[PDB]
């Protein structure tokens, strides 16, 4: 059954809950971003409407086959009329497609949904700073100050410099980069930039970039692996047996592979600066663990909910246990008591 955070109160609406069968009292099921725990069953037997950004409406069309006349697709930074419900999508800064949504109640309440997000003071210029916000239903995925990591600019130009360095003093080294999702494409699009070359792929991969909207994508990215000197993988075969494989696979081309794992923060973000990253090695294979993140630190968050001073905040993420709600909580309050909402 849905859970009570999945719910918008006063509407017919829900937000990312399509793994519970027919919700009683819903009669339209928002989508804010393509990512598998939030689409969680979707389908072409799905009959009901629903509501999303136009890239996301792309990935429900061809990557799980909805049928169009159940897709709505709303431009971006737009006051629209849904069921009777004034509503606008705003870019998330999460993943491409990605959105928080912005609901006017018929009695005066307004709530925003961020679904998965990474704050930017960006957003304090957007059709945000224009009214009061009554409810917050907020990604809490890093709400711990342990959760540190640098901007992606910065993780960028490490990679770029990184891959760069690597292939000039070795022409005959091949860059790997690890997926599992969407999201993330400025790695593997940025090193390729800086290399001359197209990032190859798997064919259901090369599918899925497709509905993205980027520009000059059929100038970027490739099938044919022989022609390109980024290659992208599966996640799980990023460790040194897999890319052993791989080696093997391009026909003594290559002599050597630099590889990346974009992780979101790992407990070496404590310790060391973006500047002081190392990788693993074993032979003629390295493997760089990157802390490329596409949700808030958690200063990111701090100062955009105490900048939006909502009454009310529902966390959407690490609602399962006890101690972490306590801790959450608390961090909450210490946010008010210190602005002064
Ligand atoms: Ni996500």
């Amino acid at each position: 059954t849905c859970p009570f955070y999945k719910k918008i109160p006063g509407t017919g609406f829900t937000v990312d809950a399509f793994q519970y069968g027919v919700v009683e009292g819903c009669t339209a099921y928002f989508l804010t971003h393509f990512h598998s725990d939030h689409y969680a069953g979707l389908s072409k037997h799905f009959t009901f409407p629903v509501y999303c950004s136009e890239i996301t409406g792309n990935l429900l069309k061809n990557k799980l086959h909805v049928q169009e006349q159940y897709i709505h697709p709303l431009p971006l930074d737009t006051e629209c009329i849904v069921n009777g419900v004034k509503v606008v999508l705003l870019d998330a800064n999460h993943c491409p497609g990605a959105v928080m949504i912005l609901f006017y109640l018929p009695n005066g309440t307004v709530i925003l949904h961020t679904g998965d997000f990474r704050a930017d003071p960006s957003m304090e210029r957007s059709l945000l700073a224009d009214q009061k916000v009554h409810m917050l239903y907020l990604d809490t995925t890093y709400c711990s100050p342990e959760y540190t990591f640098p901007s992606q600019q910065e993780v960028i130009r490490f990679a770029i410099n990184t891959a760069f360095e690597a292939v000039t003093l070795n022409p005959h080294a091949l860059v790997v980069c690890g997926t599992y999702s969407i999201g993330k494409e400025k790695v593997f699009l940025a090193i390729a930039d800086v290399l001359g070359s197209k990032v190859g792929m798997s064919q259901e991969k090369y599918k899925t970039l497709q509905c993205l909207n980027i520009p000059e994508i059929n100038s970027l990215i490739t099938t044919d692996m022989c022609s390109s000197l980024v290659h992208l993988l599966p996640m799980m075969q990023i460790n040194f047996k897999g890319l052993q494989s791989h080696l093997k696979k391009c026909g003594g081309k290559y002599n050597q592979i630099l590889a990346f794992r974009p992780t979101g923060w790992t407990h070496s973000n404590k310790f060391t600066r973006i500047a002081d990253v190392i990788p693993q090695t074993k032979g003629n294979i390295s493997i760089y663990g990157i802390p490329y993140s596409e949700h808030s630190s958690y200063l990111e968050m701090k100062r955009f909910v105490q900048w939006l001073k909502p009454q009310k905040i529902i966390p959407t993420v690490n609602v399962g246990t006890w101690k972490s709600r306590s801790t959450m909580e608390k961090y909450f309050r210490e946010w008010k008591l210190e602005a002064g909402y």
